[PDB]
């Protein structure tokens, strides 16, 4: 398949090379996978999600996504129009207030929740959670992310806004999760992307168009849209059956593009997300 004028990130994820227009995908696009989105929530409603998005947890008075970053997110993993896996199913997990803060306590409770509630949903094809989030490091947030990840869902983060070594956040600095920096449409490491040997993985982050709440569209940047790529990303390998929520994070590394980012610290990884997809 191929998604002519697409958003860019999604252009550079099926490409060898900046600068193209065009996504190219695998028409199974994710289905029968599911990638569960923490976050402010997902606005469901949304018509570029087509019924295939709906919120199955909050930890506050509602479960509406009043802030637009939960909804962004979800819009990159799936969404019809600015999604990496345009058929999977989204689930929806409220663990930050519509000012986008959360305690690390419901966060955790949030992780494990997921690792729970897949069992009740229908993924036969695999499960993802995508964790568009973080602060200072805590080895009980770790943890809560070993275990989601060790139940047998990818489990993607991001490596933080602040340009510091990574190491130094959570859930970014987990060594079995999948962390995930930003890079920029000219192959620029994103100028805020944290970095370091705990990074696994680069996707698109800076500069990212996809969907917004009250049924609109913005672009906006940082972490927080890279890892939602990869995410979806693994959603769509998984659907092929090339890799396991296990291993997909390694094998997003060995199909990587590398080599091809600038400004890239020494010590961190030179690899950009590829889906690897030949028409
Ligand atoms: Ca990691
Ligand atoms: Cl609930
Ligand atoms: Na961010």
């Amino acid at each position: 398949a191929a998604q002519t004028n697409a958003p860019w990130g999604l252009a550079r994820i099926s490409s060898t090379s900046p600068g193209t227009s065009t996504y190219y995908y695998d028409e199974s696009a994710g289905q029968g996978s599911c990638v569960y989105v923490i976050d402010t929530g997902i606005e469901a409603s949304h018509p570029e999600f087509e019924g295939r998005a709906q919120m199955v947890k909050t930890y506050y008075y509602s479960s509406r996504d009043g802030n637009g970053h939960g909804t962004h997110c979800a819009g990159t993993v799936g969404s019809r129009t600015y999604g990496v896996a345009k058929k999977t199913q989204l689930f929806g997990v409220k663990v930050l207030d519509d000012n986008g803060s959360g305690q690390y306590s419901t966060i955790i409770a949030g992780m494990d929740f997921v690792a729970s509630d897949k069992n009740n949903r229908n993924c036969p094809k695999g499960v993802v959670a995508s964790l568009s989030l973080g602060g200072g490091y805590s080895s009980s947030v770790n943890s809560a992310a070993a275990r989601l990840q060790s139940s047998g869902v990818m489990v993607a983060v991001a490596a933080g806004n602040n340009n510091a070594d990574a190491r130094n956040y959570s859930p970014a600095s987990e060594p079995s999760v999948c962390t995930v920096g930003a890079s920029d449409r000219y192959d620029r490491r994103s100028s805020f992307s944290n970095y370091g040997s705990v990074l696994d993985i680069f996707g698109p982050g800076t500069d990212i168009l996809s969907t917004w709440i009250g049924g609109s569209t913005r672009s906006i940047s940082g972490t927080s849209m890279a890892t939602p790529h990869v995410a979806g990303l693994a959603a769509y390998l998984m659907t092929l059956g090339k890799t396991t929520a296990a291993s997909a994070c390694r094998y997003i590394a060995d199909t990587a593009n590398k080599g091809d980012l600038s400004n890239i610290p020494f010590g961190t990884v030179n690899l950009l997300a590829y889906n690897n997809y030949q028409a």
